[PDB]
Order: C-alpha cells, then structure tokens, then sequence
C-alpha cells in the first residue's frame, strides 16, 4: 500500500473587514446577487466585466462574496 502522511500548509492568514461603511444600492446590489447566485465565484477577467457593468469596484465583488459565502453555508453539528 500507500497512502499520504502528512500534508500540512506552510503558513496561511485570514483577514477581517467588518466595517459597516460599504454601501451597496438597491441596483448594485440586485446585479451583485445575480451573479454570484449564477457563479458562486466569478473569474478573474469576469469579476471585472461585471465591476464595470454595474459601476463596482473588483474588490466589492471578492469581499462581497465572501462575505456571502458564509451565509449560503450550511453547518449542521447537532439539532435538538
């Protein structure tokens, strides 16, 4: 036989943005949610496209999902 021992990652960092300032319209945001809806994740050229379709900022996009993400999760240890 032959199986893996030990694969453990180099070093990894997350990052925290919780600032309530980044507002999104209600048009920006509909376009948003179509999106990611379709794609979970977009590309790197398509994320771009989009930014320029609704007036967003690449980076909205990214943080944006993530940020969803989390919600569209479903984590189910133990109900009851």
């Amino acid at each position: 036989g032959s199986s893996g021992s030990s694969g453990g990652e180099p070093g990894t960092k997350a990052k925290k943005g919780r600032r309530s300032r980044t507002v999104f319209t209600e048009l920006q945001l509909m376009g948003l949610e179509k999106r990611f809806e379709k794609q979970k994740y977009l590309s790197t050229p398509d994320r771009i496209d989009l930014a320029e379709s609704l007036g967003l900022s690449q980076l909205q996009v990214k943080t944006w999902y993530q940020n969803r993400r989390m919600k569209w999760k479903k984590s189910g240890p133990s109900s009851g």
